[PDB]
């Protein structure tokens, strides 16, 4: 028996579906979303880590000269000075007083611990939703892992379940992403090969193990002081170490809809948005023939107490007359009130109790026990607690019924005004007819 | 010196850009797309391969009964038969005449070579382009590998190049893709866990190493014949073997725009569509001071022969008076004609020759030698060869100049008719003015 439904994408909300086969007693399912996971698709752009400047020892040439040699090193620098007269602890070598040269050399390189501490720059698009649902009906429990898209069928006790694509297409990750350890940032990073010194991305590597490196950190050599051997240099500080202390905010403490961001793999979890269509296919063994089900007649519904609070703040009583004692399925056909239980024990005593949760001043809904029906109306008083540590258990519907107190007053006033207008129109029509018949 | 341009995405087309700095002599670059690659993004769905049926030896219970036991195996079928009386070569065992029992057991499993011969079912989206552009100018000649999007800057001899995103967003891969060896198929495969027996996807595995397996081949057991031990069964043949014989076509021999499809990784190469914006940043050492370059005056452009064919079938001549000899940078400012060379040696003899390729009956373009200018117009005759094995070297513009023979005839006829109409209008105006003056 094929069936379909639409259920909210809220974690912990006890959705109940009612299936009415005409040759069998009604059946009630319960589906709950234990966990979700919004998995995006990532493409690595480059990898940034702190750099490490390498300064080889100077080559002081005594009584001669040396020439600069170019090399293919990241941000390589080389210069030759003239007129150096160095000194050491024992004395001063380079016997020639003035005709000596010193060759300074330096270049940048990736750090030693870059494999353990680096920031990745990604591109995020086309998120894929994956969920873990709990399905319980009849006497079968289970929890399953289902991809939320129209092409994954999972069977739970002979029933084939297909969870349709999510209603919305909203993702909390922008096009460009920077990932560091366990934090995700919505950042716009410079393109590869065009990084600026002192800021994020001064040195960039295509991959952790990639040999190629692009470095732009304004390394500049200076002339050594007289009578010294030190190879002076200057360089703008690391851009990664600066970005560490001035990155600002995150996405963990910034994401909308109250969903946590994690890493490895990057994903946003338990993130309440949209609706999830569901398609089923049940075998004949799930239902019970109508002859076995108890026969219920003369169903009347009364409400003892009501309080439109987050938890189940209502009590329901049903009176009936039965021939045998068995099991019925209880369902509410409107989303203004949600029943706590899905089955009840019908007995010859003719009285059962139910719990429901509502969020309107005056609810009106029809409840069914096995095959019977009954219309319930009640007056609910507001609660007293200001704040509670648990989520809402109702569908958040506030508009009262047309038979409520406020709507009754509105109806009475509008009826009086309409009666006055009708009398006015009748008098005017009578006068016009009398005038025209003259 | 920042510059920007737009160059076609055609392999082998010799695009030349003209950079005219106000303080320096003009420059002509040459860019060429040697190779192109279009890489989609794939998400593996499952793996399919030929199955193998495992039939354990029957358990014949002499003088007794046996009971079937359920197991968690892919497509497990077990049945118990009564009244069997097996036989062997020497004699029949199970002494009891009819109180025997045989237990038939069978189940299906992944084949032995499924790790070597299998087809992957992907989902392809958000293709990314990548090219290999050869850039040559002055004394620079190099080939670079570039990502064709606004986020990769590559330095060629001191100049920064940023190749913008492709103009169009056309990709030849549908949403769903099936890959086999070196062939890509545009196919719609059944969802995981809902495969049908006999067709593609009868057995599905989430990954080649994944332990779980979904199998649905309609394996059914039958009662053994009297006096034999054989465990009969019937099964729908493999779906992979049907698919290999009824897959139909491919994408290698079906893709538009004449672009080859290759596998490992999945990619479409040399696929001519759209335009590639190019951004540049040149240093001041590439140009030459206008004082050093020769001065050109009294430039006349005369066309010797023209034939609007695919190759460079036009010969051009330039006459000039120059003070000193050096190098110039020729260029054509209209895409009607495409020159072959981007540099000519000027001499005191005042005569240089150039080749161009055009595809219109009567072209009209303005050519510039260093800083001079000249307008060229010529009459071209069609070529006789019907088919040639090389691509067109022109921009394929056919509309002739307003000075061409056909448009000259049109202009003359329209002018005659307009003169007639103007004369008639004047006659009518004079007549009506005289009439109104009375
Ligand atoms: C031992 O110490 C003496 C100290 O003078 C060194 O003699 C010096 O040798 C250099 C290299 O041959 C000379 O430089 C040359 O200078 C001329 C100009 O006169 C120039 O044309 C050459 O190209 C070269 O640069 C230097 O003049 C000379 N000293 C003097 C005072 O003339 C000698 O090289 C040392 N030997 C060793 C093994 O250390
Ligand atoms: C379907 O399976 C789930 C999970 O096994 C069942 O939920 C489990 O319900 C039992 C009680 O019926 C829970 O045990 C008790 O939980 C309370 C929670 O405060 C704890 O204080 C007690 O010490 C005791 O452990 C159990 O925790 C709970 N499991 C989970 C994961 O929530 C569910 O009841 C099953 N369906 C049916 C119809 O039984
Ligand atoms: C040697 O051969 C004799 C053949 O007579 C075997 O005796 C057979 O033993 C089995 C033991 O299970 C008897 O089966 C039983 O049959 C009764 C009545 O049908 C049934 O109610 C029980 O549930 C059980 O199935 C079988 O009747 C009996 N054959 C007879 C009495 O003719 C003996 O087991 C053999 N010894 C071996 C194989 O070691
Ligand atoms: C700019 O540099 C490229 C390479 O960096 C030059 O490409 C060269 O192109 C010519 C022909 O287009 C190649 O010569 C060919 O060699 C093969 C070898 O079998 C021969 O069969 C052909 O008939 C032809 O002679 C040459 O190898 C190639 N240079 C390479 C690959 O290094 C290009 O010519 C340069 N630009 C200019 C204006 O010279």
């Amino acid at each position: 028996y094929e069936h379909s439904t639409v259920m909210p994408n809220v974690v912990g909300f006890p959705y109940k579906a009612h299936i009415e086969r005409p040759g069998y007693s009604p059946l009630t399912l319960q589906m709950q979303v234990v966990e979700t996971s919004l998995e995006p698709t990532l493409n690595l752009e480059y990898i940034t880590c702190e750099y490490k400047t390498v300064v080889p020892s100077p080559y002081v040439k005594c009584c001669g000269a040396s020439e600069c040699s170019t090399k293919e090193k990241p941000d390589y620098q080389c210069k030759v000075y003239t007129g150096v007269y160095p000194f050491m602890w024992g004395g001063a070598y380079c016997f020639c007083d003035s005709e000596n040269t010193q060759l300074s050399e330096a270049y940048v390189d990736r750090s030693d611990v870059c494999r353990h501490d680096h920031a990745s720059a990604y591109k995020a698009h086309t998120a894929s939703l994956k969920a873990k649902v709990r399905v319980m009906y009849g006497n079968v429990n289970q929890t399953v892992d289902v991809y939320v898209n129209g092409d994954h069928a999972v069977t739970i006790g002979g029933t084939q379940f297909i969870f349709g694509p999510l209603s919305s297409a909203w993702t909390p990750f922008d096009n460009k992403i920077v990932v560091y350890k366990d934090e995700v940032f919505n950042q716009d990073f410079p393109p590869y090969g065009s990084g600026q010194p002192g800021r994020f991305g001064d040195i960039q590597s295509r991959t952790v193990e990639s040999n190629d490196l692009y470095a732009n950190t304004a390394l500049k050599l200076a002339r050594p002081s007289p009578g010294m051997v030190h190879v002076p240099y200057t360089q703008t500080p690391s851009g990664f170490k600066y970005w560490l202390k001035e990155k600002g905010t995150a996405l963990n403490t910034k994401a909308p809809f109250g969903c946590q961001i994690k890493t490895n793999p990057v994903r946003a979890m338990n993130c309440a948005v949209g609706n999830i269509p569901v398609s089923m296919n049940l075998p004949d063994s799930a239902f019970t023939r109508i002859v076995e089900a108890p026969t219920i007649i003369d169903l009347t519904c009364t409400v003892a107490t009501c309080t439109h609070s987050s938890d189940f703040g209502g009590v329901l009583t049903l009176t009936y007359k039965t021939d045998k004692n068995g099991d019925c399925s209880v369902h509410s056909h409107s989303n203004v009130a949600t029943l706590q239980e899905a089955t009840a024990k019908v007995k010859t005593a003719g009285k059962v109790t139910l719990h429901f949760s509502t969020a309107s001043a005056s609810p009106s809904f029809v409840v069914s026990l096995c095959s019977a029906r009954a219309t319930c109306s009640a007056s609910c008083e507001p609660p007293k607690d200001h704040i509670v540590p648990y989520a809402a258990s109702h569908s958040n519907v506030v508009f009262p019924d047309m038979s409520g107190t406020a709507l009754s007053w509105v109806q009475k006033i509008s009826g009086g005004l309409g009666a006055f207008a009708i009398g006015a129109i009748l008098v005017l029509v009578v006068v016009t007819c009398i005038g025209l018949r003259r």
